[PDB]
């Protein structure tokens, strides 16, 4: 019935899937920021 309706697995799995996405975007965001920072430059 109420087998944890929060299977930590599914919740952990989603959170895991979320962490993976953040990790992948992390360097892109940092690179993007550096690039945006280097690409953006004023003018």
């Amino acid at each position: 019935p109420e087998s944890p309706k929060g299977p930590d697995i599914l919740v952990v799995l989603l959170s895991v899937m979320g962490a993976i996405l953040l990790i992948g975007l992390a360097p892109l965001l940092i690179w993007a920021l550096l690039i945006t920072i280097h690409d953006r430059k004023e003018f």
